[PDB]
């Protein structure tokens, strides 16, 4: 009687299973697309938290092969002072992120508050690569509607919409203009969103739904959130995802505002490399569409 | 080869599926029905516990939207003077639940004993609104007969009969006259009832059956136990409940026989806000008829 | 590709429906059979293990309408003394299990070592009413051999076989002449049956196969392991057995070789008496055939 | 949306069914196939870890009826002398596994570096009856290849390939002349395989689903991997292995390079042919094709 529309797997329900392989790990191919329009050397992007990304960081993760959003619980100004700084920061590092002026990229989130117009004003101004639309609930109107409006303002910026855990979201903001989209809705056990407000999508169905639904779009799609090992990340690729958002877990780096930012990026692509390797995926789009699961109980 | 009637779910299999919203948590109404007869501003009832509701605690209920059922381990003359201090309480609070007459609503426990006849004889003339014919088996004969006799003695007062867990019992309530009818057997993991008798329906399930079996009549259903986080009530309305009763949970208030009442209801009542925005419902009736649920392993 | 048989359940998988009752605890009927040509005024034995049952706590039992087995790691002779021991306690216990002499009922175990032959015939001299041919696997020769001897050899002694945990072994030991047949084999979680050879059947399913195998037959079965609170006990009297087999609970008590063994009696007599109430059933027979479970995740 | 192969079950999700009996766990046979063309009178290996096998352990494992493998973390010349020491081990051990000219037998682990041909061949000379293509990953170019390799090269050799986890790689390396498999990837709850690259397979299924791709091939394959308890071992058997290898649990042994090895064997092969009486296998083909299993939900 009960209005259930499916059974929703997260990362611990689920296993690759092994497949040929003839590719080492050192060997794989880590490109990716973070948006339409903007490729990414490793699919690793570091989250719009306060305790995470700011230029520093920022500027680490570009070098590294993946980018930074600067997240927005700071002051317009502050904000596209640290898009600047990454932008303008001289550039040993074959694998960074770059336009096509050989400037590290970089991102920066935006809300729905009353200042939104005026932040992707000054964002776009400082030479931000890509705007992201973020919220606790990315299928609504404050965030369709603001993706809309910067993608019919600003055409020459890349636009990122989220957080969305369903088929129906993703379609709405791929309508709505968006060159990728974000996916993590209560996406781990215990998280105040579940817990608060009883909502969430285990997040690899999340993805496999929003990844099916976007499928011959070429729009990308970001995991975000419910990653505590490598392998979870592996995981997150196989269901579908182009690359995967961490925070907390660069929360304690130098960079950040235990160690440098590098050692977790490399282990972090380590454990992909070896999933890929099992898999036989010689590069990103094998591993995003060839690998299977199985399903596990959990005894 | 053993009689399983289905599977059944209780608030932990399940979670909310985000859906299009453009209301904000502090925009949506709360207004429902506890019964027939009675609207509440906030789907929010007290429960019939000697350590949670006398005359203090059922006057903050109703000041602030839900109501108090007050509880019946106690003598007659006490329980009926226990509702004239609420009904007799004059009256910031905007939201008051009251009578045709600008009075507060108080609702009263009744059980099976030799005494119920003389006892809701006593709590009508002391003008409760609602008497709460409230047993551990309401599907029993003690408890649907005591509600088809107050309904058919004294036609002029809501009955609710409760606790039961089923369609069958519904319709049985349904049938007896009730109002309303409150839903809840065994509904805690290692509770007593399923400790000493091995009974027990999971509380999604048993208000999805019961809302089921209740639907076009226009007879409510209180959902009562299991309810640990306001995530809990969230989904309790989804599976079909008009309001939510708690016990334990108000225990410790200033009000009961830690803090104020008032923090815990509106940490409560924020939280169900929050879920009516994610799921995008500006009332209750669209809460209760249109969220999903997915169905998760709880790996 | 594994040989799956099916998926089965133990006490936690499930939960008692409530049904509708005009039945209180107090008024329900315990009777039932512990074999073909034995009846028990409650369905309670308590086992044939060295730590659990002799004469005085087997005395206990009989007065309290159950039975007790006595346990075989003793010699014959001590056994058949502790058996007339019981046949000759001289009776205040008006639910009493006797013989048509008035003599206190008692059983004993045996095994299948070279002894066995003198042991039953010793015992059956002794006045034994039943001999629980009773091993870790009585699905086999050795048990079921036994079975079929002691039938033919001592017509007017009751035989029980065990223990076993599938319909076909309940045929194998109703085609031998078995006037009962004892469930649980691996019964508990981490039981060394599990842990050591990997074997085991949840004693719910193991139950209910049974039962159905041996529908119409006029077989009872006993209910042995894995039931830790009464509820569990009224658990499996729903899927099917006439009475259950209790052993370490006991074995605190005075009678035993904490407190007295009535005041564990009669708590699990009543849960089981409140399982009753709840699931409307008046008699053993009811609840044996009418009330149905729901299936539980243990979410 | 996901490309889930199948649900996979591990040894905690299943249990042996009793079934009809008349061998005691003392009278069964334990001769099983390590190779195509080699034979264990009880099935049981020891690994190829640097902790577990040397001469000195694979002596033991010989004398006890199975096998050790050599393993590959030393020097070429150290593990063709530790073979050496193996094969001039003058031999009381009626069970003694040993080749046609009545010396121990050994095997010895390889990897996929430059040095494996010089390996091979210092292994062969050294007298070797089997070498096992070892790696965290058997169903690669690296693994297959050297199979094929050694099969061509010293066709008087026996070869494993391992490790796998499907019936594809199954194949994969019965064509390239395997003369056994072995099988477990990920095999247990949180080993770093899981953890780090996301990969796996529960062994019960593994074990099966190789075991069902090789069938009438007369390819054996070894169940390696997530054996806790006997009763594990037992599973493994049951689900298709023809004998298992232990590692770690070994490791602790006076033979390694807390007791005596014998100990250990002896209370593994204890608990096997416990099952086998429970399941009623008198011998080892009995065991693998003939009992069945219920699956188990943990409760
Ligand atoms: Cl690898
Ligand atoms: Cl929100
Ligand atoms: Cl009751
Ligand atoms: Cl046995």
């Amino acid at each position: 009687m009960l209005r259930i529309s499916q059974e929703a797997l997260t990362f611990d329900d689920v296993l690759l299973i092994p497949g040929y392989s003839e590719v080492l790990p050192k060997d794989v191919s880590l490109k990716t697309r973070l948006t339409r329009g903007i490729e990414l050397n490793i699919p690793l992007v570091s989250a719009a938290m306060d305790t995470v990304t700011e230029a520093r960081l920022a500027i680490a993760m570009a070098q590294e092969g993946g980018i930074g959003i600067i997240h927005k619980n700071m002051g317009i100004e502050q904000q596209a002072a640290e898009v600047r700084k990454v932008k303008k920061h001289e550039t040993t590092y074959p694998l960074a992120s770059k336009d096509e002026q050989g400037r590290l990229r970089v991102g920066a989130a935006v809300g729905t508050g009353a200042d939104t117009g005026e932040r992707v004003a000054a964002l776009v101004a400082a030479g931000v690569d890509v705007v992201v639309v973020d919220t606790a609930h990315g299928h609504s109107k404050g965030v369709i509607e603001r993706v809309r409006w910067v993608k019919q303002t600003f055409p020459d910026v890349q636009v990122i919409g989220g957080n969305i855990a369903t088929a129906e979201a993703a379609k709405a903001l791929a309508e709505a203009g968006a060159d990728a989209v974000k996916v993590g809705i209560g996406p781990g056990s215990i998280c105040t969103t579940r817990i608060v407000a009883g909502v969430g999508v285990p997040q690899i169905s999340a993805i496999a739904n929003v990844a099916a639904a976007l499928e011959g779009t070429g729009v990308p799609l970001i995991a975000d959130g419910g990653i505590r090992f490598s392998g979870d990340l592996a995981k997150a690729m196989v269901a579908g995802a182009y690359c995967v958002m961490m925070g907390s877990m660069f929360a304690g780096t130098e960079e950040a505002p235990k160690g440098a930012l590098s050692a977790i990026v490399h282990q972090l692509m380590g454990g992909l490399r070896a999933a890929m390797g099992y898999t036989g995926s010689a590069d990103i789009q094998q591993m995003r569409t060839q690998p299977q699961f199985v399903r596990i109980t959990g005894a």
